[PDB]
DNA sequence: GCCTATAGGC
DNA sequence: GCCTATAGGC
DNA sequence: GCCTATAGGC
DNA sequence: GCCTATAGGC
């Protein structure tokens, strides 16, 4: 679980956070050659290690190249941070988080691990 | 030349760029009702305060709607910084930055403002 | 991809 | 009126 | 060949 | 809008 090197402004000061289970880091795919589809969507929430300071980090493109991303920052607030990285993760493959375990692909929807 | 208050991470601890003239901030639009065309695009070097450490602020969208935005990091080279904001200014409009105070608008290309 | 307005479906 | 899928512009 | 407009996928 | 690969004009 090593924060995205691409993601500079947290490399050397942050880690993704956790609760046992639940690793706040994932990547997803979805490939459909029909469509032309290769693509990815990597999502870490993170916690600095200096202060109690949260981020979510999203990147994204073309499997091989490297894509767009965000940093959405929330100043100590870990419940807007569980949101929309929840809230996202559910956007993309039509599952919930918390139901991770039981994961279901959808078509025309991020497939994950 | 106030810095961006979308951009977070550097309101407070930074500044627009200046030398003499040169301000490093500018705004763009591009309205065309032909093709609903009513949008913007923002452009800012920033230096920190505390530190001679330079960024470019690029912020784009509708007008009147939030956008996307991206900070491109470049330390302390500033070349690369007035590289990176002078290229996009000319991307953008296709005038080069230096040379328009006389700026001339070209069709389908973001036009300035004062 | 992003944001968000809008049309169709309860 | 509300919810979500669709696509319209960025 | 060089340079800029376009087009495809994200 | 981005980044890119190709088409097209001088």
């Amino acid at each position: 679980a090593p924060v995205d090197p691409e993601c500079t402004a947290k490399v050397g000061k942050a880690h993704v956070y956790c609760e046992g289970n639940d690793v706040y880091d994932v990547m997803l795919n979805q490939t459909n050659l029909q469509f032309n589809n290769n693509k990815y969507y990597l999502i870490q929430l993170l916690e600095d290690d200096a202060q109690r300071n949260f981020s979510v980090w999203m990147r994204w493109g073309r499997v091989g190249k490297m894509g767009q991303h965000s940093l959405v920052a929330c100043s100590g607030n870990l419940n807007k941070a569980k949101e929309i990285f929840q809230k996202k993760f559910l956007d993309k493959t039509k599952n919930n988080w918390e139901d991770r375990e039981k994961f279901e692909k959808v078509p025309g929807k991020y497939d994950m691990l």
